[PDB]
């Protein structure tokens, strides 16, 4: 029973409610899967698969630029080496805790089992907010924390990266401390800066990979972005290339959005006009509202994009930023597919709502992973010890954007479309298990 | 103020009730110490002691006699290394949880800190539940937890020990593990056997200890054992050997209980009385009515012993097992002294009784000290490569229980008597606290 | 001199009957090419290398599942590292003692050389013997051998595999409890399953490269596969794959065999045939004479292929499958080149036959290298952290065949036929030895 | 079964002759004990006892005055771990090899465990001959050793000490390039020289330990060395402070000896003169005027208390019927089994207290242990603390002995020795579960 089973696991952990939410969205999918493959359910899988193989909670503490003596706490969960040493960020947040990591982690296990590529899960953070604090102040943080979670750390062992609240600048200080204590120059971070080992192509994979993604998805239904009217949300990192690599697959791209507002461009995005927009939107003074105004296009205040007739939706902004309402207009205006830019941008019942309604539906899960994968790649290229120029990056993406999607066709069921939300779900709940039942009782 | 810091603190673990209690504890009765010496409050100093520098929480799997795989969880909350290796007791009980491991970690540290001995504080455990669980499950289980907590310890880092539900059978499993994996014979888990490490007098350390610390405290206040009726309930160890120290006093000690009832016996406990006690109590069905039977004795059948006017009363059997009521009886009866063998039998309550009646009051947290003082001593004929005769064992025990109690008298008050639960709360802050700003920021 | 040399070696090790013989067999080899070339005989070269740089032999207890200790004895043979990490395969079977894995992980260190890649020679096991046990009978003893042996050994110092006795199963639960131990994910063992971190290409492997090494030959000396009537032994994993590869190079394969017989088809094998041939044979009671009734094709019971005139013959199912009768008959027949797929299937005598009358012979430590070539690129995948498709490992391998050839003709002398039994006898040595003197006396 | 057992656990080795002796005369003495305690027979502890934790064999290639680049095989065997660090000799020699130094290390384990110190057991050495070696050929094979035995040994993993062929000379080549290796300057060696953390007392430590044992031994039943006579055999390192501490507890020590023969004297060994023979036995009998006597044991004389500390095998049965004749009251073993079996068995029915020598000459390791202890308090001891730290352990490790010898009349040292060390590697393997 999918029942006692999760108030089983909820024991442990009756408080972890972002855990708790968690596990039951991947068991409940799971489910029906498990109960027509035998296999998948001895040696106690799914309760070794949701306790975390090791945590680390430790005390950081650090002196403020009003030379006050601060205490935070920090965490690495080191979810599941099954498949591959931990992999997955760190997130400096005053909201952060343990049931948030644990989550996160959670979810990445799969995310990162999906790529194909042989990393494990794993997330970490501090409840430290980098908010109004000076670059000595982070940096200082920043060391301080290294000095306790240098000795948990490896290359072949657990290898972090960027999240909300730690950007490029944050990976320099903790990869720098590292390298400093360990006397070892080998990938211990991703997301470092091309003067130190860090990867082409970074910037422009989530937002390419979504697109690749969804344009094996259209293709598999006899569809492509070739002359498709696409709409865009949010104007950051993800939307940005979403844009950037849509245009050149020959679709016109007519939204992009901030939290206030969105510009409407029905003769669709150019190469200018996004470099355009890439730059106001790159100091945070600019507006989306500005770009419009600049290239007289029409500008919808306090609106989405969801209300315009659109072949293709990608919401690239935050979470659910797309529900049923939203659907119903989509639907309406005749959309044949929407994928995720964001993380869980597409509330459950828009997306019951347009699977319902035929509607090709790519999840986040395996949509946005171009990210994650392009991390393996960078620590591939350190490992070889050689850098690989841009358009060889962008194409072994792009070929693992190809496997995601081959997986989730593969278990995503007989109907007419594939259902990639079972699909994605059960592609990398299998690798993981796979490899722990192969490993032993461990 | 207080509660503005205990408000403060409780927001990271808002659901970790026994941590809160632990802490507001400690607190409450710091705060006029802290106000009347503000360095001790100086370089945030309370605000990093409350944060456990680390916590490992790991998964444990291992496989039942019905060769069903069984997923555990376990912990070592590697507390404070401000005066010495963590160190502290691990718990095999289905209630443990983060929040007992700590509120329990928290207190290791300042009992350890009070011994004199450089130990500093921790607690680990799982909520494994040994009970019903074969030898081999028990041993499996050891063995399978210590793959992965190998790694944390080491004899100058973390040095564990027994506690509920970890004997020195599982010390012995555990430590054999260590051995193993790490290939390195030093000590690293107190409470050994004789056989591989262990320590004389460990069996009599709590229970002598209790009887030392005890007649510090009369003679301090102008009495002794000497000529006084005692009485001690429970039978284990520790009231074992309080009885036979006790009796080496000159005390009458006229009873001695277990969970069934209790023996009264108003002519005293001889060595020979004793000893027979000891051989009925290390059989497994032995019981304290068996030996009521054997000498003639007087036998209540489900009753304590605190209904019974005496001099001193000297709590050995288990955690509130000395209530209101109990503390009214022994109040009115003319009772001069209450001194904890067992970890924390007086309730609250009770013990406000005690104190405010000018009854004498020594705490466990101090007056049992004499276990974790002779693990310490195990640590040093270890280090020594050298064992001691048991005299030397115990002449130095001596000494250090005579030490604990100077320091609680120290910080205990000017009243007509010492406040020991007072003054073993400072005592242990203070060297605690020393350490810790000398070290600076880490 | 060859005698002395003998004699003086065995001095060291008078009972191990095997290892001897091993020495005795290699030394013989060399001994014309030694006189001819001193420089390989200088600085007590042969005295280094028949003496291994270390042995681990260890206890291991384990539990059986009628709750009885067993105790067996395991050792780890670390021969050479000249080259590169000690590298070899792990078996279990009562036969096992220290003189057989010596003889295997002497052999085994220029077999290793021989492949061009940077391997050194290792050899492990245990006389545990896996017949009749349980599945978790083999993981805990699995466990408990790995909770010794892990320390020895490494991605850049060991890297063992299965071997008789130690499947699939074995190395992932031998690798698992590495990577527990270890907290490392880096490649320690090679023959890992595809879920974590293995080699597609490796049942293709030694039939495969068998095929890439004959046209190699063949192509130095003005023939090849194209249009040649090729008859293969054998019907399991080596025959299959090498008449696959062979099918691509357009040859006309027109035998295979089991014990039972030999099917004849001059027609020749096609894709269709080939894969019910092996359906067949993947049952236990699938037999050749059952694909020759399907096919309606000639069945030889109780003969082997070698009575069919060929162009090239490939014995693929057992050692000494080819003798001096057979050869003769194949040679008055006219056959071009013999290529060895098994171990040793050619007798001595047969191989000198062949060699006399101008045919090609390729024997088996260069032609069905195969195997361990694909254990060198599950490695060079596992270092790069990226798996590659089936196509790419293929050419790969084909690579690596190719300079195994070119090893091979390096050293095999300037007559009409380059002479490849000379060729990879010494070949493998050179490298050993070049690499030894090098590195200087250690 | 005593016959089964040894049948099947040679069968893992048909041809180590040495070992396959060794496991059979430790289980034989110990199976009545066995059937009578089958506590010590469960969980396979007999078949987890006789196979070695681990055994790293291993090459040495070094270079010769010749330049001449040899090849010889060395060895650790870590016998076991249970009680403490594996601990026992390095041992060069042309006749070492595996089954040797298996048998060796499977002893050392209970000869360790019967001191009461924490050290387990291990053996070690290679069949390098020291023999007509320079010095410089001796300190290049020893570094070359270590180049890869280091990283196996440590001060709470494995403490190697000398043995034949193995003097302070190399313990300093190998404690010396352990040091540089592991830039750890912790005690990985006993045997050391006095500048670098070795021992006081430990030339004195056997001969002193055999008076201390069999002092205490004596005083159990009733009596001392004051005032009695004692006679010893040998003239070497034991030989030489057993009749130095003897004559401090106020015996009447009488002979001497070496291959040459014995020397006799009533009025007894006084302190100036024992300092004579140290220098140089029949010499020092000619500076006396002694009673001497050529190609002959001590024990044709009358005494109270014989000490023979000499070679094996040396005291035989009618030399036993003679001392026992002449009123011999108690014997202990200097040497290593100096006393045949027989002698043995003779001793002890005619009611004379017997020490064996793997109980009486066990100062030598009760020092290593107490060289290791100093080390660890990182002090060096006067040689007085030294001597009362090693009384002390002798009279452990004759209570040891008592609780295992029985309760007859007089104890029995043999079956106490026997067991007690037995029993506390037992114990220990028990306790720490199955690994």
């Amino acid at each position: 029973s999918l029942e006692s089973f999760l108030n089983h696991v909820q024991k442990r952990d009756p408080n972890q409610t972002e855990f708790a939410q968690a596990v039951r969205e991947v068991m409940t999918t799971l489910w029906p899967f498990l109960e027509q493959n035998p296999k998948y359910r001895q040696m106690s899988l799914l309760e070794r698969l949701v306790e975390p193989e090791r945590v680390i909670q430790f005390r950081v503490v650090w002196v403020d630029d009003r030379n006050q003596v601060q205490v935070n706490r920090a965490w690495r969960v080191q979810f599941s080496s099954a498949i591959g040493p931990y992999k997955g960020g760190m997130r400096f947040h005053p909201s952060v805790n343990l049931s948030i990591l644990k989550f996160l982690g959670f979810e990445q296990t799969f995310k990162n089992a999906l790529t194909t590529l042989p990393m494990g899960g794993g997330k970490g953070g501090s409840d430290f907010d980098p908010k109004g604090k000076s670059e000595g102040e982070v940096m200082r943080f920043c060391q301080a924390l290294m000095t306790e979670l240098y000795r948990h750390l490896g290359a072949d062992t657990d290898v972090p990266a960027g999240d909300i609240g730690v950007g490029g600048r944050e990976v320099g200080f903790m990869a720098g401390m590292m390298k400093k204590l360990s006397n070892n120059t080998a990938c211990v971070f991703t997301g470092k800066g091309l003067s130190f080992g860090g990867s082409l192509i970074r910037p422009e994979a989530t937002g390419y990979g979504l697109v690749y993604f969804t344009e094996a998805m259209l293709k598999r239904h006899g569809m492509g972005f070739e002359g498709m009217r696409v709409s865009v949300s949010g104007s950051g990192n993800v939307a940005q290339y979403a844009i950037e690599k849509a245009m050149e697959f020959g679709a016109r791209v007519i939204t992009a959005s901030d939290s206030s507002g969105t510009v409407v461009d029905e003769s669709g995005f150019t190469k200018e006009k996004l470099a355009r927009l890439i730059e106001i939107k790159s100091s945070r003074d600019g507006r989306v509202a500005d770009y419009a105004k600049e290239f007289g296009l029409v500008y919808l205040e306090g609106q989405q994009p969801w209300s315009v007739p659109v072949d293709i939706a990608l919401p690239c902004a935050t979470q659910n930023e797309l529900d049923v309402d939203a659907a119903h207009q989509l639907i309406a205006n005749g959309v044949k597919a929407v994928a995720e830019g964001a993380n869980m941008p597409t509330t459950i019942e828009a997306t019951e709502l347009f699977q319902q309604a035929g509607v090709l539906f790519a999840p986040g899960k395996a949509a946005n992973a171009g990210g994650v994968a392009t991390s393996g790649l960078e620590m591939a290229q350190n490992a070889a010890r050689l850098g690989w120029k841009a358009e060889k990056v962008d194409a072994r993406l792009h070929h693992i954007m190809l496997d995601i999607h081959h997986a989730c066709v593969e278990h995503g069921g007989e109907g007419e479309q594939t259902n990639y939300v079972q699909g994605a779900n059960i592609a990398g709940f299998v690798k993981v298990a796979d490899a722990m039942l192969a490993q032993g009782v461990i």
